[PDB]
């Protein structure tokens, strides 16, 4: 069991092992820190009030079960989760470590014009981590350029899992459960902005939203509205002129035709036929990175807990467990 020392920063006290030194506010709260250990820069997370609320707690868990299961090159992971507490009657505060990251995919697209070869490798870093979250069950959720952590040399991992500028059109709707291509849908916006330096659809709300992706990808076919249980839904779609479908060759003149196509196969209206991770990983556009022996997949992931209502204790007894049995990388 290591040396904690204690710190006052911005306005909260941080108990942290001496491994880790300069403590330097990024971002519960997030410094950056010196890991002594490694010579490597890390992130330390501390996380708010973690038990503040059943909703607090399970979120707490969900979020350290998460991070403890992410081994992928492309996905944030855990590189040692602490906490200064030597009981479970002491047990308050978490500290999560990650690699420091730095700058999102933001301020990537916001301050520069960048070309194919650049768009292509982006992509098939999201896609590949993607393929990997997906293979665990997980459904991410909430894929957009500030859940994208990008190194300075293009690296990226995916921050965050399980704006409506990125969100499915399904999800808009509510919609009684979904598929993971939803996150495909997401990541078919990422593109399109990293090729166009413009957002796809900068609705304004839920509703404007709506419209804005039907200017582009065009009104549902019978076969689609025939899914719609809701009326108001189905009135609204059906009000609202009969949209024409544009030719995504038109939206993306200029782009390479191999990410024009691909869009069109993430940017379908209709979830089952969206192309997933692991399909889209073969077309073509990648093919210069693709590899089906280096873009592996998840040990499946227990997220039955989700599916139950627990006391706080029971959560703060659950998260105590996984901080305790964390065992670390090389
Ligand atoms: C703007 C109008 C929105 C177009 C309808 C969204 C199509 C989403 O697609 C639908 O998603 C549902 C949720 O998984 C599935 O149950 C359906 O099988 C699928 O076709």
């Amino acid at each position: 069991r290591p040396t904690f020392y204690r710190q006052e920063l911005n306005k909260t006290i941080w108990e942290v092992p001496e491994r880790y030194q300069n403590l330097s506010p990024v971002g519960g709260s997030v410094c950056a820190a010196f890991d002594t250990k490694t010579g490597l820069r890390v992130a330390v997370k501390k996380l708010s009030r973690p038990f503040q609320s059943i909703i607090h707690a399970k979120r707490t868990y969900r979020e350290l079960r998460l991070l403890k299961h992410m081994k992928h090159e492309n996905v944030i992971g855990l590189l040692d989760v602490f906490t200064p507490a030597r009981s479970l009657e002491e047990f308050n505060d978490v500290y999560l470590v990650t690699h420091l990251m730095g700058a999102d995919l933001n301020n990537i697209v916001k301050c520069q014009k960048l070309t194919d070869d650049h768009v292509q490798f982006l992509i098939y870093q999201i896609l590949r981590g993607l393929k990997y979250i997906h293979s665990a069950d997980i459904i991410h959720r909430d894929l957009k350029p500030s859940n994208l952590a990008v190194n300075e040399d293009c690296e990226l991992k995916i921050l965050d899992y399980g704006t409506r500028w990125y969100r499915a059109p399904e999800i808009m709707l509510n919609w009684m459960h979904y598929n993971q291509t939803v996150d495909i849908w997401s990541v078919g916006c990422i593109m399109a902005e990293l090729l166009t330096g413009r957002t796809l659809f900068p609705g304004t709300d839920h509703i404007d939203q709506l419209k804005l992706i039907l200017r582009l990808v065009g009104t549902p076919g019978a076969e689609l509205l025939k899914k719609i249980s809701s009326e108001s839904a189905r009135n609204y779609i059906q009000s609202l002129t009969q949209m024409p479908k544009m030719n995504f060759a038109n939206v993306f003149i200029g782009a390479n035709p191999l990410a024009v196509d691909l869009l069109e196969k993430m940017l379908v209206l209709d979830s089952d036929k969206r192309i997933t991770a692991a399909q889209a990983l073969a077309h073509a556009y990648f093919a210069q990175y693709h590899d089906p022996d280096d873009e592996p997949v998840a040990d499946p992931y227990d997220q039955s807990f989700e599916s139950r209502d627990l006391l706080i204790d029971e959560w703060k007894s659950l998260t105590y467990d996984e901080v305790i049995s964390f065992v670390p990388p090389p």
